[PDB]
């Protein structure tokens, strides 16, 4: 539990995941959170020096070969989350979409994420209750409904654990409606607010000041939103900046290129310069630590 | 209606040689399918490494089985799965075979490395006795269906030389192995002797950054190789790409510089076959 | 694939799970299907000589320490189903409740059950779309909605696989409404019909003749329904009789008794007569077959 | 806020002796909790047998971990889990410890049986060398938290006698085992010597239908035993009950005769604490 500085004992708290996340928010300006699809990606991000990582719901579906249409369940997300937290103590924020069902299912989701050593979740106000043959769409639940979802989650969560509420109201209802929802969500007990990228950076101050709690700005590619730098967002009062799919979009282009090279040429020579070396892989895996551990404890 | 194993065997017979590419997850298997591979591969080192673990036999049947199931749910392309040393004794090997068959897997490869039996044993690859690997093969063949393909891998060459390697491989065929998996031999002109002696189809392992050099599929085939495996090629490139995006975001405070190197939304939609979902709903519902 | 009779070769089909189930229906009068909560229970039932077994949705929840309120998902049910089918080829009927979501989730559920070597599922017409704070209740979806659920399932299922549709209309809508729904469900592509126990056995002929396809009667305890024998139900045209929780109710009383004995007495002597012997456990596990297998293949 | 391990240690210190009962699933753990046990147990043989498998080391970390997680999700009662021989080498043991800790497990027991290393090895229980078990313990203690409890089990008695058993057990304590798990000794008057030598708390295993006879908890305590385990007692009774219901239904065409032996809906509702769900919804919702 207790670390010390230099030679003499200072006070160190052994920190829950949620506490680590909140500290990462408070200590960064702003905290950049990067999407990672698997444990190996989280380790790459840790190595580069990110202080928080993210498990995207669309990433979970897409990596299973599925469209992001709400087909996946708590177990799909939970299993990918567990694999990442087994490999790193870097605070992990997990997408739980609409909570996967009613009050007790949201409760289960929260408790299971906490047991999986997750730091934070984000839950959104999209409609869940969809008729069997309903088309892919974005409708919002009523404000009261999302408050109930938040109430369900906060009822079971520990103090430290972070609930980040997301409203999808902006694209369809405009900035004023978005702020009203977000504020109701804070009143219901949301710890932080997750915001789609606003078209005008000078609207963030108004957003952030109204909601009070820390605001996350979602910087995805190939959407509608333009791309501001972390600095600019911070200067406008944003505390977290998320890069949800950036890494995996790039991985997919690379995999396809290798596959095409092998198929065209009957060999992967042309791909060699674009592969991580075995040596870099050994280093990210911290392979030496395994040798050193065996030598420390056993035969050496 | 084709069994997985039958699809794999047909891919072997009908390609010259059959190229088998590694895929770490279902999305990768779909990319490979899209490019037009006829068979795909789930690497044991890939399973471990993707979990943040070294390839030291820490992972078990469940780790590999879960990755296998996710791939086969997304594609009928025949999948060859690394089951390492079989994960335990005869009944564990039996469970591994039955579970891979239930997961719609087509083939496995099992190797003749020693199972790390001393608690604090150092990372190393020695061979089990020939008779031990025969037992492993016997365990697997006892429960497998006819169509399902067992590929036996001997690591004997590096430490025993070409003559001993052929002798092992042949004993493994006699025990019931369908096909033989060879570490890439120092010299392509070893393969003819190898391949002709063992009789059954031989797989050559074309990994990068190893000891083996890289021959073309044509050259391997001309030397009597029936399958060529590319176990980690795609995954190595994914990792470099991911790290570069992470460095870009960290250095520049934004991912602009990475944009040219990302798959577009439209290509992602196409690989996911997103339209087919819309089309399916339109076909069945709302009259 | 091919078995023979006596000495000479007769024609044998290697049968898919669904085909085994349909044959078990056709060959029994009626087919008794017993609930089993885990693989060891399925083996006990197989040993006694049942020809089909059942994985109850309430059983799955209750065994996890949860109420039967729709908290569990496809993975909870799927994992328990896989464990049972790994242990026995006896055709297994699995409760998938409302299908766990919309069209593609029902599709996933069907495909995953087929991959798990399941023979049949039953899906019911209870409302799924429930607001976050909705109370435990039984409302039916509209007939059209359940038809869509059936359409989703039949669209992906293999020929052999059996879809059994359940209407919960009876308790709240009466016999006439129940028959109307059931018939619409057959028209949508349901293979068989799953029926709560009717209060009067002489209503089954009307039920069974209207729906045409094989009818399963659900014989649970401690409900409203009275208990008819399998013979009587068959004589009234019922093809399957289900005993969903009977075994587990009895297991639970027994476990509690052992726990109380140990707690009261500081020892389990009084419980000994009510325990299965180690020898019977070895026999159900077919432990000898393991010894015989090792001796056949190896050192002997 | 109590760690699982701390709750377990307190249960040991505060009971005389602590009775630990086997539970195969979460519903059983809730039954045991309701009766008022202070600690519960997940048996490795129970894990296998419930999957339809013999207790021959076929199951892996995932089989046991999944059963453990389901129990701990339903109760905070400290759970002791059988991890057999640790499921592999040092890093597998490390993974087992870390994963049990993440699953909110309180304690494990690990035994000094040989890990079945030859493929076609016959069912048998021999001991590993003392040094091998020390390595196993070293691997586990290296990653475990302070509070988490490691119980070392020596099977030495049957084959080595009382003197050798004490010597092993003591070496295991020196290696870092928190507590010691003893197969029931032929004679209750062996325990005092055993317990006094090893120093740390000793668990006595009260299984049925074995070689061991059944002493009362009082008698064991008076001989210096700190914990008494009832590993399969409930499960054996469940199986007899299930089979009887199955035979009744099959013989009689109906389950009438079984009704008196079933838990009532009302008792099931109470163990599930069904009312608490209604009360929770009423507390939070609809104003
Ligand atoms: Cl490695
Ligand atoms: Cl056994």
């Amino acid at each position: 539990s207790g670390v010390d500085l230099g030679t003499e004992n200072l006070y160190f708290q052994s920190m829950s995941p949620g506490k680590l996340f909140r500290q990462a928010v408070a200590n960064e300006h702003p905290l950049q959170i990067v999407g990672a699809i698997n444990a190996y990606c989280a380790l790459l991000a840790e190595n580069v020096g990110f202080k928080a990582i993210y498990l995207s719901g669309g990433g979970v579906a897409n990596t299973l070969g599925l469209p992001d249409l709400g087909i996946t369940d708590l177990h799909d997300v939970l299993e990918d989350a567990r694999r990442i937290t087994a490999a790193t103590h870097l605070p992990l924020l997990v997408d739980i979409d609409t909570g996967f069902g009613g009050a007790f299912t949201i409760a289960r989701a929260i408790k299971e994420m906490e047991r999986a050593q997750v730091a934070a979740v984000h839950m959104e106000d999209q409609v869940a209750q969809k008729r069997c043959g309903h088309r892919p769409g974005k409708e919002l639940v009523n404000t009261n409904e999302m408050v109930d979802r938040i109430k369900a989650a906060v009822d079971v969560k520990s103090n430290d654990f972070v609930l980040i509420a997301q409203t999808d109201a902006y694209a369809v209802e405009g900035l004023k409606a978005t702020i009203d929802r977000a504020c109701t969500y804070v009143e219901a007990g949301a710890d932080m607010i997750f915001a789609e990228a606003l078209e005008n950076i000078n609207d963030y101050p108004t957003f952030c000041k109204a909601v009070k709690v820390p605001v996350l700005a979602n910087m995805t590619e190939f959407g509608k939103t333009p791309l501001y730098t972390a600095a600019q967002l911070a200067d406008h009062g944003v505390k977290m900046v998320l890069y949800p799919r950036s890494a995996d979009r790039a991985m997919s282009k690379a995999a396809l290129a290798v596959y095409e090279d092998i198929k065209k040429h009957g060999v992967q020579t042309a791909s060699l310069p674009f592969m991580q070396t075995r040596e870099a892989l050994y280093e990210v895996l911290n392979y030496h630590a395994y040798e050193d551990k065996l030598n420390q404890l056993f035969k050496r």
